[PDB]
């Protein structure tokens, strides 16, 4: 947790950070959100793929035409600002824009206006404290991913995650940590809060959006990286028995970061442990923030 | 608006019913709701179908494993409670069961409890003053509603709206008062908070759940009042064009109680006005609260 | 063939029915058409279920808006007219709605007619002059029938048929009389004529129109006559391989009337002849003409 | 109108171009076509892409198994005739191949042949006198394109254009220039009557064939402008919301040529005026027409 | 095991029953099959729906084109003989007509034979010791049933069964008893190697064929003793949310006779134990071999 | 046949290769399998892609987790001892691991083993003793593939048949030589016994493994082979009427080789016979045997 909240170009204490019950996105699911992480680098505190992450958080609030009143470079310095403000050199960001106080009903007045919250604070690995180490089990889900058309999975949008919380919460119920779900059409799709990878002949394999992924930002990154390392890079739709033979599989997100994957389904892949050009994947990665990997793509955005 | 509203157990003014922006279901469209209108009738304020919509309450919450500390009956008491409190004889009540402050992450922690708000207040109709009159122009959606297995359907949980949000907006924006939606595979589902009944040769038709539309509660009643008016009752896939070939098209709700649709996609329906047997349904359903209609099935819950 | 044809409200010699080539029908499919027969009779030449036949030409041309200028009387009058004006008194008829030459580009331009035609002659029995008596072989074909929501199949309309002459001539082509097709899901739809009906254990089923099937006026008639005949009649989805399983099958249209089929993909079904269910509906079907079978809806309305 | 018209084998007057309205394809929309342009150019009038759309006509015949007396090279001379003939230097060439009067039922008799029709004339901007300067506003459609194995969409048929009349008068009663059509899966598919490509980040999109799209000639001249000038191209599955996300956005055909458009369903596209990309694929297109953009693969077609 | 199996017309001995590895159903999964029980009953040992189940077994092969050369009396008097050579009053018979030694290659040579053999062995409850009176606790199934037209589900051959270990070993993995099925459309389909019921305010429920369900003998003669009991029934597609709201849910089959399922998915089903309406339907059942049920069908056939 | 079958560890004579009629495989198309070929060179006898295809054996026992006791080498030696044990210089070779003898029901008792055979023989062309060199003529069944996510068709096992049994037969009884079959979306999956290549303007083109076709061997040897010719290939879904239009067809397959197809449904490909490219790619493989094509991936294994 944390001191301060910024909330509507105000810096509030986090107690005081509360809004009506009868707010819109507490009962129709209607707030589009991100996930950002600021690390402590060599260079210092960093934010992480900082406008990136914004522009796809108006991106989101443009397909379900949600009224936001500040530019990216405004939610960036509010960021910024906020990270600072509770004097934090390491940290997860919250950035949250939501329809709230504004009447009953699922269609919006006309006229209305979002609320707008950047909570920042403290998050270890996603998936556990080992995780990024060892790797964790993964579970296909008996839960599918929303088909095309219905609601936007390129927007991280708050209704969203019902889903996610069905296919992750199963694979949790059955003794995993992950579940991976698949889409419409029983091909693989994501993790509940993670893209999946696989690696099979020394080739990077990861499905397309139209197989209801999240145009993942981690994910853009290490496909970007991996060419950087000359890896050859497939985006491509994949059959659920491809984990079964992949010869690696790993997870990506801000909050998941790279986890390997060391078995799905009690299906051990490869060794059962992290495999090599995870490990490459995952050292690149990291390096970001050590000076290690030179920043090509100008993904640190100094906080201050 | 009202005074107050019933906050986990206790009455609390408006005013003070808040939660803190950092609770669950504002981040992941984790909540589950109802839609109840408590009416004015020969007998005095009096909850329609009370226990039904608790129960369908209780039954969206247990498909997401929500725990739920209320029992249905305890939860009709604080219904009834809240509306004499408020001093209302008719409104709109709206329970909600929803994941509080709890922490990120969509999977919440385990032994975690849900907040619930129960809130009363008057609601005219649902798609305007004229509506129930006249009829309302509706449009057929370019967005489709959630595939089977995805999120569940059968539930009223606060993510699913994120959908007909998309569904309603659009209508409106291109002029028309409501949208239909059509499930995944082309057929018709419902309307964005409403249920779709057509009538053709005198026999009444309405989808199916699994034509992913919600098991509206109006809906059934209809179906119920229909039989007891000797009118044939088909619950089976409708195809998108056959809206352009029934003699009558209306849609059903608890907001929108059962309002006729005079045209579709600017095709008018019948003489486009409220047709015989919408009508006959109508009448049969407002005269449950005069008495003209004898409550068969104990659908009128005294408030007192 | 014959001596005249009614072509915008007048006689015009057979030869004489030309159109311009650079009509909109002949581009891109806009036109809508009925299949009727005259029969002769105790009353003497009669014009089978005539008004619900050009009730549907009127469906069709409204689902695509195409502007009818001839009321449902005045086609009706037309259409015994052309039958007299050829002295016939059993014959086959074809009404065709079709946009004309009104320039070129897929939308027409505001403002604009439709032609009409409505053609009478003598035509054989649509599969052979041995098909209502022995049965036909039919194949399942490898192509399918349109999707939900893409062109709709309850209308009657010229651009349907590109998929009917594929299925049908594949069948043809590989030695059988007539295809059946199944939908896109994989499941029984309709022959590329005519309707599919199955019998099995005394009770007769054939597919809803959301099998992408026409709704055959045949296929109505033989509904109420079947119940009339104490036969219970189920409208449901069927499998592919219930052709192969089911007791009798037989075909329904206005042109193929009402054919058994003996084979289906070779393999036979029944005794191999027409099965004694579909022979008491064929007989009840023709004893409409001889008076045997009363006409208890007004399906015959006489020319006069 | 023009004043001659190609008539199997023959220059007839426009006036006398008439065939029977017993003609196969007014009933069955048993027809397949093309759209061609003339330029005038710095080499006087050509004829774009002349071999490659006359190849296409015989393609889409073969599909349907209608049979072609004509040679492609005579095609293309009757058409040269056609354009002169009529004294045109620009102009829109539409090749009509179509079952005539060869009798009633969806099944041609066998050994019949084809009528073909050859008709030029002057034809503006399809979607407008400002569509290729400043772009349109598109709206995407209620109604989906045919699914695949159905009525195939690789062919340009005159069956195939219901579906684009549903799509295209839907978005022009709406109040938009064109509609974009999804596939049964959700997909971006193409507009009424032509292409859709996408520019994101630099890089040009547009969808596969397979995604029930029309493999048009201008789209594959643009993809190979494209990768010309140096400018990635993929062809994939796109999301419906991809349209909102596009840096840039516009339709390809040859009625169309290269519109920008600026907006789809009332959401702005980048700066809502002609992008970048769009801006250097559209001068290199019509470089072609000046000698500016240097024909490599023989595209212009000397009418002479 | 037991002393003697029925193999091609003969009485061998257990031991001698083999056949070629190079049999083409041991590479192919070319074989049909079928499951009958034998009850020790108030008239002693009796074969249930005896008839009916060797009718399936050669509508099964007839699907595949297999040819039988026992007709359906013959394969009764075999199974017959095979029950009474074993001395058993109380068995599970297995018959199983499949392609033999006929050589390699998918495609049997023309005029070939299938091998026939019957055997018969004491088999208690399928899903356990405790399954008939307790009920077990049930899973959905991250694996879907065969799609329709590509392997027939209406018929029970060897090949099908590779799916019914995936759903059923998968359940069995993760604690469960028994794993239920969805189709591709994500509707209930059934268990393993049961048909799925539910019962919802005294309504029984069950899927349709054409949701890739078998046509159970079991499920059959359930519906029909429910009809008996004035209990209504609904064959109809149902939704995989559906298990967590019905009242009731059981599983129906030759080996499972009818087994209560107390929790699908760790959610309890009612009370968590065997439900009124599925008591009264076993009781029905079991009362066959008592007495106590009538055998109204002539289910009954009588060992000797 | 041949005089011995490796059997479990053991040289077995042909005739005495037997196993009960009780093995799980037979009665549920429990077993997987491969198809390799030895061929004459000048390296003396080879088997071609050998650890190819048992390491794929491997995969898939792996997916349906059968148990299995012969590692990767033992296989290849147990291999090689069966060809030289015959005194076979070139044959096909069948190896197969199936559960036996285990117990009736579906799921096989824990700790259970798999029985394994590998039989080697003397096989022609798979289609026709001119196949290779005339081609052959194909056809799209009326069956479709298995749908992603029900049976893994990236594995070889014997329950797969039951559909390749329905495709090739269809085919075969309607005077083709081969069937093509359509996954569950209506595009190009595979032959009922071999992968499917087109060829269009010197691109090699193929469906993915998500289009339902096995990763086949020979499949993959085109590719890698097509690569070093310099031909361009594309691994993308396929419409159906691209069968139509390709410039070439041909099939792949360890028993087929290299197939050309000469005519699909009745349309005749290119000149109607083995079109350049498919040439090219066919000398360079049969190459390999002649020392012609340089081996450079390592697919020549000796066999001493
Ligand atoms: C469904 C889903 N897919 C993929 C991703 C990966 O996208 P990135 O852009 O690379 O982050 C996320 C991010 N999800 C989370 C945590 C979700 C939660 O709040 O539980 C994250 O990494 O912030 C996600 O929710
Ligand atoms: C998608 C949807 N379908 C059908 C219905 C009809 O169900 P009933 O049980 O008969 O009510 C509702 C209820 N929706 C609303 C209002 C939604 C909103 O809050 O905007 C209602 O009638 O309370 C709904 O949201
Ligand atoms: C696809 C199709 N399905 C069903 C039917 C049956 O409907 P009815 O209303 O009972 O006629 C027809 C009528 N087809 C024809 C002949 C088509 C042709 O002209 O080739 C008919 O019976 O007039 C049809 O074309
Ligand atoms: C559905 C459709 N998609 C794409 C295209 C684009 O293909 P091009 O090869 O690049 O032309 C066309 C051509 N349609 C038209 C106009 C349709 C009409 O006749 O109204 C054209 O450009 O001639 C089309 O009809
Ligand atoms: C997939 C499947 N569904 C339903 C049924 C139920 O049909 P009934 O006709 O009522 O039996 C069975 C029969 N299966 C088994 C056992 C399967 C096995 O061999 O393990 C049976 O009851 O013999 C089945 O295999
Ligand atoms: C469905 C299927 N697809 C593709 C292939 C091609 O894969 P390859 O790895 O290149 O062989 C095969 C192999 N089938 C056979 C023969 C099948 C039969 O036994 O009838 C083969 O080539 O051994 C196959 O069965």
């Amino acid at each position: 947790k944390a001191d301060y909240i910024w909330f509507n170009g105000e810096m509030v204490r986090w107690e005081d950070a509360k809004v009506h019950v009868m707010s819109h996105a507490l009962h129709y699911g209607t707030s589009v959100f991100e996930g950002i992480r600021c690390y402590d680098s060599h260079k210092g505190p960093v934010v992480f793929r900082h406008r990136e992450h914004m522009q796809r958080l108006h991106d989101s609030a443009k397909i379900y035409r949600f009224p936001v009143s500040q530019s990216i470079d405004e939610l960036m310095e509010a960021c910024r600002d906020v990270i600072r403000k509770n004097n934090l050199t390491s940290a997860y960001i919250r950035p949250l824009i939501f329809v709230g106080d504004v009447g009953m009903g699922v269609n919006p007045p006309a006229g209305y206006s979002t609320d707008v919250i950047i909570a920042a604070f403290p998050w270890g690995a996603y998936l556990g404290a080992e995780a990024l180490e060892q790797g964790i089990d993964a579970m296909v889900s008996s839960w599918n991913r929303a088909a095309p058309n219905t609601i936007p999975t390129a927007a991280k949008a708050g209704g969203n995650y019902l889903s996610s919380l069905l296919v992750g919460s199963e694979a949790r119920r059955h003794g995993y940590q992950e579940g991976i779900a698949l889409d419409v059409n029983g091909y693989i799709s994501e993790g509940a809060g993670e893209n999946l990878f696989e690696v099979k002949d020394g080739v990077l394999f990861t499905p397309p959006f139209t197989s209801s992924a999240l145009p993942g930002i981690t994910r853009d990154a290490i496909i970007k990286l991996a060419k950087e390392l000359g890896i050859e890079v497939r985006e491509q739709v994949l059959s659920r028995e491809s984990l079964y033979l992949a010869d690696e599989v790993f997870m990506s997100g801000t909050a998941a970061e790279i986890t390997p994957v060391r078995s799905v389904d009690g299906i051990q892949v490869g060794e059962g442990r992290c495999g090599p050009v995870t490990k490459r994947i995952q050292q690149a990665f990291f390096g970001l923030f050590t000076g290690e990997t030179e920043d090509k793509w100008g993904w640190l955005d100094q906080v201050n």
